[PDB]
């Protein structure tokens, strides 16, 4: 079979690696609640996996081409998976888990802190989330490069497709099981599950990350086992690192798709919250559904754009037009988000003042109107309320309702001061829990952005496998694993660590309401000025594809030039 034994290999190592960076986002929540460790240190430990990789990424690959490859890949394999039994240790070693809207009226840190002194297992879950990002260096750098140098012919751009292909299975199997064992109480096993109070849907409920991380810790332990068999073949740094450098065609290269990358990650991370916002539409009847349809169709655009490459006779300079057609497609369809658009939220206290008489040009400092007056009730609450005229309300207090219907469900308010307008005393005043259903014309707009954002990620999915692929033939054929190593070192440090840190930043000024946290002046935002958000969000995106075609246009001269 030759250099097809080694992909399978590689596609194995591919749904490991995957499964990997997607099972500590999905159980992150619970090792939170169990370790009774600060939430400021969290982001520390979800940071860990971060650092080990970035840090060793770099080194590995200009060091890791020299050896031999299939070996090597091999025992990073074999490091992430015991790094993955390593993650999960305390569960083991760990005793048992401890547990300890209104009407019109007319510690955590503590526990950190005692824990931090001496020796704590939060420092555990820290080492052995490092090895994984140890352990993951050689999966992309070295073995990428393995394909290219035996690939016959133009066959290593179809190889690269299948391999994403197979990737994009490992975050499918990875919410079946991750979801599933959520469910899974964290002591099963050891404690006899008739006794648990405490309900999936509760927040004090503690889910499985032991057996969420172990599955993945010995799936990459069995993985490693083909590459040990596999046949080799079917001041150094310093000099070779400049080189990659001042060269004219790549540096621009590996900017140029920081932007671009920048923009596809920086939109993935927050989209669900603008679809929230923008449309009403919760990602709750969304991501569920329109989460799934979706894999097949960006798998389907990898291994199509593969398959693209190799059928026609591509050149270098082929590859990067082919590159850019798919960019021009996917910013042309970006752009047309902007046009649809629904109106602004309206919400009572904010964009405009209690009795809605006229609007209010700043949400602060809002001066409470009759109805809202006679109720005292705190600013700070957050209860979305929708009332029979159709605008939201802060709270149900503070729209002077005084009655409810019970507690067995959202209770119209018998009455409510500020939702019975002038002109409708017959009309009830009666509001519903919950945000205000959109209305019923913005609906149909909503399926008009789920169609393009579908279209638009399988024109994304079609280039995805050209960056790769074009990265190793404009690099000398010495270097090729450092030169993916420092894109991939670049893509993931700054694209994958600096875009969504930035993007909070800047979107945050659009916010409009503050949560209340207890120790921190702001801790979430409740909802965000539509066209603020959206011109914001968007334009960001956009200003990022801008910058990034212009720069493909400027690199399509220069490569052509040049060859
Ligand atoms: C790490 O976690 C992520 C990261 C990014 C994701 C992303 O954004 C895009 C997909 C992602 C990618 O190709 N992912 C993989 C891969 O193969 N990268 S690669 O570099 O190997 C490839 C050869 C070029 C499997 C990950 C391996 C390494 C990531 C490399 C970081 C830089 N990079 C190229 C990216 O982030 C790209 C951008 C999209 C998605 C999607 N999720 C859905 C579902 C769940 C609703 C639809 S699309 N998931 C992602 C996950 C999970
Ligand atoms: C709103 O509140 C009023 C007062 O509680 C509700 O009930 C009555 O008020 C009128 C005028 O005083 C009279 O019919 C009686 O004094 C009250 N008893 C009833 C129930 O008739 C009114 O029904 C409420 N409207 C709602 C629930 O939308
Ligand atoms: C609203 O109140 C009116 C009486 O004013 C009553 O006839 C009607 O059935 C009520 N409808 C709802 C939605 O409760």
């Amino acid at each position: 079979n030759g250099l097809k034994m080694f992909l399978a290999a590689l596609s194995l190592s591919f749904i490991a690696k995957t499964l990997g960076a997607i099972i500590m986002k999905s159980s992150i929540i619970h090792i939170e609640r169990r370790f009774e460790i600060s939430s400021s240190l969290v982001g520390f430990i979800d940071g860990s996996f971060e650092i080990g990789n970035l840090l060793v990424i770099v080194f590995v690959s200009y060091f890791g081409s020299k050896l031999h490859r299939p070996k090597l890949i091999g025992i990073g394999c074999f490091i992430m998976g015991i790094g993955g039994v390593l993650t999960a240790l305390p569960h083991f070693f760990m005793g048992y888990y401890r547990y300890s809207l209104s009407t019109c009226l007319i510690e955590i840190v503590g526990k950190g802190c005692l824990k931090e002194s001496g020796s704590y297992m939060w420092i555990y879950v820290f080492m052995g989330n490092m090895l994984r990002g140890i352990g993951e260096t050689p999966i992309v750098p070295l073995g990428l490069s393995y394909i290219d140098d035996f690939a016959k012919e133009g066959h290593s751009s179809l190889y690269l497709g299948i391999l994403n292909a197979i990737a994009m299975i490992g975050p499918i199997i990875g919410f079946t099981l991750g979801s599933l064992f959520s469910k899974m109480y964290v002591d099963i096993g050891y404690v006899d599950l008739s006794t648990i109070r405490i309900t999936p849907t509760d927040s004090r409920w503690v889910g499985a990350w032991w057996l969420n991380f172990l599955v993945s810790g010995l799936f990459s332990i069995i993985s490693s086992i083909p590459f040990f068999f596999l046949p080799q073949t079917p001041t150094g740094f310093f000099q070779s690192f400049k080189s990659i450098l001042t060269n004219p065609l790549y540096v621009m290269f590996v900017l140029l798709t920081l932007l671009q990358v920048s923009s596809y990650i920086g939109a993935f991370t927050y989209v669900f919250k603008y679809v929230e916002q923008q449309y009403g539409q919760p990602s709750s009847k969304a991501n569920i559904l329109l989460g799934v349809i979706t894999i097949p169709i960006f798998a389907s655009g990898m291994f199509l754009g593969g398959y693209i490459i190799k059928k026609f006779k591509l050149n270098t300079v082929g590859i990067a037009k082919f590159s850019c057609f798919t960019a021009v497609m996917s910013l042309s369809f970006y752009l047309l988000y902007f046009f649809i658009l629904c109106e602004n939220k309206s919400v009572a206290g904010l964009t405009m003042t209690y009795d809605g008489n006229n609007p209010v040009t700043s949400h602060r400092d809002v001066p409470l109107s009759y109805c809202n007056s006679d109720c005292n009730c705190d600013e700070s609450q957050w209860e979305p309320v929708c009332g029979n005229n159709g605008i939201t309300y802060i709270s149900p207090c503070l729209a002077g309702c005084k009655s409810s219907s019970g507690n067995k469900k959202p209770i119209v308010f018998y009455n409510c001061s500020c939702l019975e307008v002038t002109g409708l005393q017959n009309r009830n005043y009666s509001a519903h829990l919950g945000e205000c259903p959109r209305d019923d014309a913005c609906t149909r707009k909503f399926y008009f952005f789920v169609a393009i954002q579908v279209l638009n990620l399988f024109f994304s999915a079609l280039g995805g496998t050209s960056h790769v692929m074009l990265i190793v033939k404009i690099v000398q054929p010495e270097l090729k694993s450092l030169a993916l190593g420092f894109h991939s070192m670049v893509i993931r440090a700054l694209g994958g660590i600096l875009a969504p840190i930035y993007f909070g930043a800047l979107i945050d000024t659009t916010c409009i309401k503050w949560s209340t946290n207890n120790c921190g002046t702001r801790g979430s935002c409740r909802t965000y000025n539509s066209t603020s958000f959206s011109r914001v969000y968007l334009g960001l995106s956009s200003m990022l594809r801008v910058s990034s075609l212009v720069l493909y246009i400027i690199l399509i001269y220069a490569m052509k030039k040049k060859y």
